[PDB]
C-alpha cells in the first residue's frame, strides 16, 4: 500500500519530491504533532516536520542502486507518531545518458595464428554502458578494413558480447600485425562514443619454405686437393621466424662415390672433400643438396663440380715385340721391335714423344700416333758389336714432364761371312831323307773369327803335282787338326822336292775356303 | 684401319671377318708369321692357320663403351718375321638388351602438408645402359588427382624425372599416397622398369582445438567447500605432435571470476579458490579459450549459478515503541511498529512473526514483512504495571532459522480510582461535658492509584448545624482523618446531630467521596 513518484537522478539535493501532506490527508497544523521521519536503509531522502513535502538527501546515482535493472524503484518507509503508523512509499527515478559506454582496457592486444580459417570468430570483452534503456549501449562498429569484420553476438540464453569474423588468410610475411579502432555507441540525443584499440600481432606457421639463391651452381677443383679442401658452401633463406625457419642440408640422391669422396656439414651448409680426387677416374661430379625445414618444407639445388687435370701420371713405354738375335746381314731398314707409348694423363700431359738415347745405328719411325717402331739406321757386324744396349726415352709435355726409359737388349746371331785365313802365306818344310813313315812333318794352322760351325776348320790336299793316283801313297793331312803326315819314306835320289796345295774350309751356308802352296824339301843322305 | 661391324654379346668362336683376306697376306705365309692380336683385353682371337677374326670372351657393348651413341674398339695386330703391326676397328652395333631399372624398388618421400602447388620434387633417374633409340625415351606415373610426373633437361643435358603438385595436401584427409613410377625406352618390344613412390604428408600446425560445446551449464550449492571439482573441460586438436598441445586459460573475465575460480592450465579443469555467497553473486560468467603453440584457438563459456542455503538468520527491528503507556489507552492502539529482513531468498528468506504467550496484544500485519502491535484489552496499572513482550520470527526453509526480541512496556498511571471510605457509615458516641478539642472519632479510606493521585485529604463538607456555628462543634485533620470536638457538649441542649464529610485526592482532576457520620450525644447528670 504506497505511493509513487518521478524524479530524474542526480537531482539537486533539497528538491521537492512533492508534498505528502495532500496525499495522505494531515493538517499542517496536526503533522507537527506528529513525528514525521524517513525510514530507510541509506538515507537517500529526508524531510522537513514544518514543510510537509518530501526532500531529497543523499547522492541518488541510479548507476550504483539499480544497475542494469529495467525500471528503478526506491522503497522507503515514513514513520509518524501519536498515533503510531508506518506508511509506504516508493520512489521512480528516471535514467539520465550521463554516463557514456567505455571499454575496460586501452589497449588490448591479441596474438592470432597465421594460418587460422577464415569465418573463424573471436569473442571481445564488452564495452560496459551502465545507463538502461535506450541510453544503454547500441551499437558496436569497427574501422573499415579489408581483414576484419565485427559483429554483435547475442546467445539465446541471454548474455551479449561483440566478436570478430575473420575475413580472410592471414600471412605475417605481408602484415607483422594490424592496428583497428573499435567503437561502441549508445542510442539517445545525442549518442556518446566509447574508443579502444585492438593490436593484433600474427603469429608464425610454418608455410614457406627455405629457397636456394640459384637453380645450379658451379665450381672447379684440381685433382690434388687435400682432403678437407672447402669446395662450396650453400646457403637458404627461410622466411619464417622460429623453429619453423630452422634450414637443414642434406646430399640426396647422389652417386655412392659422390656421397663417399665429399662432406656436407648439415647446420652450417657447406662442402668439403673427405678423399683424394682423381680426373682419370672421374672427370667430374654432380651433387644434389636438399633444404628443408623441420616441417618438411623442402627445396633442392645443384652444383656442378667439373676437375681439372693435372700431370701425375707417368708415360709407360709398352714394347710389343723385339727381333733376337738379330743375323748381322739384316739389311737396312729391318724392324726389330714393336713400340707403343701409353699416357693415362689427357691433353699435353698425356702427349708424349719418344727418343732413342745414342747413335749406335737405331732409330724411331713413327706410323702413327703413340706407334713406334725401332729399325736399323747403319749394316752390322758381329765380330765388330756382338751385343748393344738400347736405351729409348718416351718424355711427356706437362710442366714439368715426367720421363720413363727402357733398356732393350739385342743379342747379333753369327752369319758365316768370313773365309778361313791361313797362318802363313806359305809353307816350306824340310824332311831327311829315310824318315819315317806315318810321322809328323808340319802342321797348317788356320783361324776363323765366326762362331760354331761357321767357324770350325777342316783341311785338305785338293792338288799336287804327284801322279794323283799316288798322292795318297806320300802325304796326308789330319782334317781335324791340320798335321800333315808321310806315308812312305821318302828318297832324295829319286825325288828331292815336291808342291803341296792345302786348302783350309770352314762349315757354313755356303761354306767359305782358301788355299796355300806348302813344298817339301827331301834333304840328302846315303 | 680396317673397319668392321657386328652385334654386341655374340657367342665365342663367331667368325667377325677374314683378316688374311683382308690384310693382303698370302695363306701360304700365315703360319710362319704368327698372327696375334695386342689389346688391353682379350676380346677376340685370331687363328693363324685359318687367319680369321674369332670372338673371344662375351662383348658387352655397355661394359664397354657406355654413354658414346656409336662404339668401337680399336686393337692390333701383331706379325712375326716380317715384323709388322696392323690397325683393326670393330664396330659394336647395339642390341636392345638392358632394360629401365631404379636404384631402388621403393623410395619414401616426406612432403610438407602446405607445400604450395606446382612445387617440383627431382627424383632419381632410371638407368637404360642402352644407348640411341633403345636408350630411355619417357616416363609415366599413376593417374591421381595430386601428382603430375615431368622430366627436366638442365641445359647441361642431365635429364631427371621431377614431380609437379596440383593439389594442396591434407593429413587430416589423407596422410600418405602410394604411386607406380614407370620407365619406357624406345625399342620393340618396348621394355619397361618401375618403382614405386610412397609419400608421406607431415603434419603443420594448419588446424585449430575446438569445444565439445560452445556453452556449458552448471549448479554449484553455496556451501561448497574451496577446491571443490567443479568442471572439466578438453578440447580436441585434429593435429600431431606439439602441433596438437593444448593450453587453456580464462579470457575477458571480472575480477571475481579470477580470485574465486582456479584453471588447470594444462588440463582445463576448474575448480574453487574460495568460499561462495548466494547473496553476493547469483551466477558466474566463465569464458575459456583454447590455443595451441600456433595462437589457433577455439572459446567456450560455462555458464555457472549459484544455488541459495539457508544460512542467514531472520532479524526482527522494533521502529518505534509507545512506552511509557497510559492504563486508560482504547482497544486497537498501537504501540509498537515492526519490520523483518532477512537476506537470503525464497523460502529461506520468508519470515514470519508471532507474540508469545496471551496477554492482551496482537500482531496486525498492514503490509508483507511489516507489523504493528496492537492492544486487544483495557490495561489496568494497578493489576499489571509492567509486560515483557516476547516476538519471535522465524523462516520456513530447511532447516529454518528463527531468532525473538523482548520489549518491555509500562503502564503509565491515571486518576481512574476514586477513594473509598472503609465504613458506610460512622456512627460515634460522645460523653457529655466533654473537653474541648478532645478526639471524638477517626474517619478512613484508601486509594488504589500512584502518588499524588493516592494522596487523600480529608473534610467536613456539610452538616445539619447552623454552617456559622459549624466551627464552633467539631473539627478534623486532613492528614489523620481524625475527628476532634472543638467545644464542651451538653445533652439537655442537642441530643444529636448528623454530619457529612469528603476524602479528596490531590491528583488533577480530583475525586471525591462523600460519607455521612451521625453523632450522637451521651448523657450524664448536671
Ligand atoms: C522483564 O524483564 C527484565 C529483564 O529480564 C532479563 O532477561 C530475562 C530473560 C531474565 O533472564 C532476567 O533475569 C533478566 O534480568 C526484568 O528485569 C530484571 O529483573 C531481575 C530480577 O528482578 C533483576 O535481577 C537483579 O539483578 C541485579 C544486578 O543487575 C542484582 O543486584 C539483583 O539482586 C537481582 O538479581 C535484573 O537486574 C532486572 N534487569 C533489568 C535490566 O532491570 C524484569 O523484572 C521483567 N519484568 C517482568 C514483569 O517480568
Ligand atoms: C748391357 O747392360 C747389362 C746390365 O747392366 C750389362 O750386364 C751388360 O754388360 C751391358 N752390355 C753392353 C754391351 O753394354
Ligand atoms: C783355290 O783352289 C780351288 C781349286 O783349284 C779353286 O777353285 C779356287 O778358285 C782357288 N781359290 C780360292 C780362293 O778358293
Ligand atoms: C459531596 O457533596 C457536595 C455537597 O453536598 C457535592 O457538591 C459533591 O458533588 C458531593 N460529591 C460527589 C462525588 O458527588
Ligand atoms: C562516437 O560517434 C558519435 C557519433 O555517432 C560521436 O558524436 C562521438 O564523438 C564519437 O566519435
Ligand atoms: C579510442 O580510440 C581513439 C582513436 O581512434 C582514441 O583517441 C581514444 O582515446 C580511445 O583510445
Ligand atoms: C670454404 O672456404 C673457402 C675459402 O677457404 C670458400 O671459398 C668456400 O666457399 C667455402 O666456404
Ligand atoms: C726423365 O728423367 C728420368 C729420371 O727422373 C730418366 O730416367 C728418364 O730417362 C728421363 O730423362
Ligand atoms: C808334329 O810334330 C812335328 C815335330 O817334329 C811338328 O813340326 C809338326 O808341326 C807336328 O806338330
Ligand atoms: C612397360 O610399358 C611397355 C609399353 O610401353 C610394355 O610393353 C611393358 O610390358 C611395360 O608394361
Ligand atoms: C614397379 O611396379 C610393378 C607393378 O606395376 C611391380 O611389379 C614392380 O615390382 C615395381 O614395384
Ligand atoms: C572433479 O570431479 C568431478 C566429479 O566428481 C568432475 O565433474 C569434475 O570435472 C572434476 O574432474
Ligand atoms: C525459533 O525457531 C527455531 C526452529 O524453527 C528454533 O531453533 C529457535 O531456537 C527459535 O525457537
Ligand atoms: C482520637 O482518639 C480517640 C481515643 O483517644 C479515638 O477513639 C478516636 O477514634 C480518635 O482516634
Ligand atoms: C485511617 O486510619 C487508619 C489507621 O487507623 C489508616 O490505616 C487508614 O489508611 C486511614 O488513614
Ligand atoms: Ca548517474
Ligand atoms: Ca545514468
Ligand atoms: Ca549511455
Ligand atoms: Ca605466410
Ligand atoms: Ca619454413
Ligand atoms: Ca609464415
Ligand atoms: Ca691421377
Ligand atoms: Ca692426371
Ligand atoms: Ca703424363
Ligand atoms: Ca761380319
Ligand atoms: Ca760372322
Ligand atoms: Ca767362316
Ligand atoms: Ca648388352
Ligand atoms: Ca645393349
Ligand atoms: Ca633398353
Ligand atoms: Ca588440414
Ligand atoms: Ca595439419
Ligand atoms: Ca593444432
Ligand atoms: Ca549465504
Ligand atoms: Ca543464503
Ligand atoms: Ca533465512
Ligand atoms: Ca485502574
Ligand atoms: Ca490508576
Ligand atoms: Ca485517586
Ligand atoms: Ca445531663
Ligand atoms: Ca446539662
Amino acid at each position: 500500500d504506497q505511493i509513487r513518484y518521478s524524479i530524474p537522478e542526480e537531482l539537486a539535493k533539497n528538491s521537492i519530491v512533492g508534498n505528502l501532506a495532500r496525499d495522505l490527508g494531515l493538517s499542517v497544523q496536526n503533522l507537527p504533532t506528529r513525528k514525521l521521519r524517513v525510514s530507510a536503509e541509506k538515507d537517500y531522502f529526508t524531510v522537513n516536520p514544518e514543510s510537509g513535502d518530501l526532500l531529497v538527501g543523499d547522492r541518488i546515482d541510479r548507476e550504483q542502486v539499480c544497475g542494469k535493472q529495467p525500471q528503478c524503484v526506491l522503497e522507503f518507509d515514513i514513520v509518524a507518531e501519536k498515533p503510531l503508523n508506518i506508511f509506504h512509499v516508493a520512489v521512480i527515478l528516471q535514467d539520465v545518458n550521463d554516463n557514456a559506454p567505455l571499454f575496460k582496457q586501452s589497449e588490448v592486444d591479441l596474438n592470432i595464428g597465421e594460418s587460422t580459417r577464415p569465418g573463424k570468430a573471436f569473442p571481445l570483452d564488452p564495452a560496459l554502458d551502465l545507463d538502461a534503456g535506450s541510453n544503454s549501449l547500441q551499437k558496436y562498429y569497427l574501422t573499415d578494413n579489408e581483414y576484419f569484420e565485427v559483429t554483435e553476438k547475442e546467445t539465446p540464453d541471454g548474455r551479449k558480447y561483440p566478436e570478430l569474423i575473420l575475413k580472410r588468410f592471414l600471412d605475417r610475411e605481408e602484415h607483422n600485425f594490424h592496428q583497428l579502432v573499435l567503437t561502441a555507441v549508445d542510442g539517445g540525443d545525442p549518442p556518446r562514443s566509447g574508443t579502444t584499440q585492438i593490436r593484433i600481432q600474427v603469429t608464425d606457421i610454418n608455410d614457406n619454405p627455405p629457397m636456394f639463391s640459384q637453380d645450379v651452381f658451379s665450381v672447379t677443383l684440381r685433382e690434388d686437393v687435400p682432403p678437407g679442401f672447402s669446395v662450396l658452401q650453400v646457403t637458404a633463406t627461410d622466411q619464417d621466424e622460429g623453429v619453423n625457419a630452422e634450414i637443414t642440408y642434406a646430399f640426396h640422391n647422389v652417386d655412392e662415390q659422390v656421397e663417399r669422396i665429399f662432406n656436407l656439414d648439415k647446420r652450417t651448409g657447406e662442402i668439403t672433400t673427405k678423399d683424394n680426387l682423381d680426373f682419370e677416374t672421374a672427370k667430374s661430379y654432380t651433387l644434389n643438396v636438399e633444404a628443408k625445414d623441420p616441417g618438411d618444407l623442402a627445396s633442392h639445388c645443384s652444383i656442378q663440380v667439373k676437375i681439372l687435370d693435372e700431370n701425375d701420371c707417368v708415360p709407360e713405354v709398352i714394347v710389343t715385340s723385339v727381333f733376337t738375335p738379330l743375323p748381322e746381314d739384316s739389311p737396312l731398314g729391318t724392324v726389330i721391335a714393336l713400340i707403343k707409348t701409353r699416357d693415362r694423363d689427357s691433353g699435353e700431359n698425356g702427349d708424349v714423344y719418344c727418343h732413342v738415347l745414342g747413335n749406335e745405328g737405331f732409330v724411331l719411325k713413327s706410323s702413327s700416333k703413340n706407334y713406334y717402331k725401332l729399325v736399323t739406321d747403319r749394316t752390322l757386324d758381329r765380330e765388330a758389336i756382338p751385343e748393344y744396349n738400347v736405351t729409348i726415352v718416351a718424355a711427356d709435355r706437362g710442366k714439368p714432364p715426367l720421363s720413363s726409359n727402357v733398356i732393350i737388349t739385342l743379342h747379333i746371331s753369327d752369319v758365316n761371312d768370313n773365309a778361313p785365313v791361313f797362318h802363313q802365306a806359305s809353307y816350306l818344310v824340310h824332311v831327311a831323307e829315310n824318315n819315317p813313315p806315318g810321322t809328323s812333318i808340319a802342321q797348317v794352322s788356320a783361324s776363323d773369327p765366326d762362331l760354331g760351325s761357321n767357324g770350325l776348320i777342316s783341311y785338305s790336299i785338293i792338288a799336287s803335282d804327284l801322279e794323283p793316283r799316288a798322292l795318297s801313297s806320300f802325304v796326308s793331312v789330319n782334317q781335324d787338326s791340320g798335321v800333315v803326315f808321310a806315308q812312305r819314306a821318302f828318297d832324295h835320289e829319286q825325288l828331292r822336292s815336291f808342291q803341296l796345295t792345302l786348302q783350309a774350309r770352314d762349315h757354313g751356308s755356303p761354306t767359305l775356303s782358301a788355299n796355300v802352296s806348302m813344298r817339301v824339301l827331301v834333304g840328302d843322305r846315303n
